[PDB]
């Protein structure tokens, strides 16, 4: 009933990172951002039970920590992205071998004109929402529709250089952690006028921190991955008001220099 997931799919994060991972001052810490990955990913295996598929990071591949980018996976169907940026496009091959493993029902978006950005698209658990930006297209999330019949697929306008998911995310059923900067109230609006059912919010004054991660443990209760006081006490002053989920601060200050936040670095599955 929306958040339930089983396994977790992430990527080792390369050298190649600190200087050729795309962005968009303050150079990168390599050694920091792989402590907070692995924390990350014991929160993810060792802590919420998942089991975590690591892969191995490629160093021809700057971005491949970011797996969200390159698989969005609902049920038993994940599509396979072509991602806006032609030199991410290699980061799906171990991808798609991995999920395959897993024997997932396997989409893979091969239309030249195709681009779309796993950061882009928002499951709100009854339909989606895709952003439009210079990394996902109109077609691109055209195929996304075409891959997931049963759910409507609602595009929303992403400016700048950001992703849809870079100022929201889903912080429960029908509840939508969204930022409070002038592009995120503007998104959300929008977004609620194309569904027809009244959708919840949970409104945080940083945009980064408005990136988190629902996850449903059953007899575990609501778990909730946000951004800690220290990143940004603010919005961790929101987070601290749900006495009713279990609340876990995960930093990620390092890898927010090149746009990667909590959702982009893991692909959640659910294998029942
Ligand atoms: C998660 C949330 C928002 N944006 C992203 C893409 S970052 C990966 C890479 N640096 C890039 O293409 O910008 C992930």
């Amino acid at each position: 009933a929306f958040g339930r997931a089983t396994h977790a799919v992430v990527r080792a994060l390369p050298e190649s990172l600190g200087q050729h991972a795309l962005r968009s001052g303050e150079e990168v810490d390599v050694a920091r951002a792989e402590r907070q990955h692995q924390l990350y990913v014991g929160v993810l295996g060792s802590k919420l039970g998942l089991q975590v598929v690591e892969l191995p990071a490629d160093e021809s591949l700057p971005d491949c920590v970011f797996v969200e980018d390159v698989a969005v996976v609902c049920e038993e169907t994940a599509l396979i992205t072509r991602p806006g940026a032609p030199s991410r496009r290699k980061e799906v091959d171990m991808m798609k071998e991995a999920l395959e493993k897993l024997q997932l029902n396997i989409v893979e978006m091969k239309d030249e004109n195709a681009t779309l950005d796993g950061g882009d698209v928002l499951f709100t658990g009854r339909e989606f929402f895709v952003g439009l930006s210079k990394r996902t297209n109109q077609r691109g999330a055209e195929i996304l529709a075409d891959t997931f019949k049963d759910y409507a697929v609602s595009t929303v306008p992403v400016a700048d250089g950001l992703h849809l998911k870079s100022f929201c995310s889903m912080a429960g059923p029908n509840l939508i952690a969204i930022g409070s900067s002038e592009s995120a109230q503007k998104a959300l609006k929008i977004m609620q006028q194309m569904s027809d059912h009244r959708y919840d919010k949970l409104t945080v004054p940083d945009d980064i921190a408005a990136n988190c991660i629902y996850l449903n443990i059953p007899n575990k209760g609501h778990v909730l991955l946000h951004r800690t006081p220290e990143e940004y006490p603010e919005s961790a002053k929101v987070y601290e008001k749900l006495k009713d989920h279990m609340l876990i601060p995960v930093s990620m200050s390092e890898l927010e220099k090149v746009d990667g936040l909590l959702t982009c670095c893991s692909v959640l599955i659910n294998k029942k």
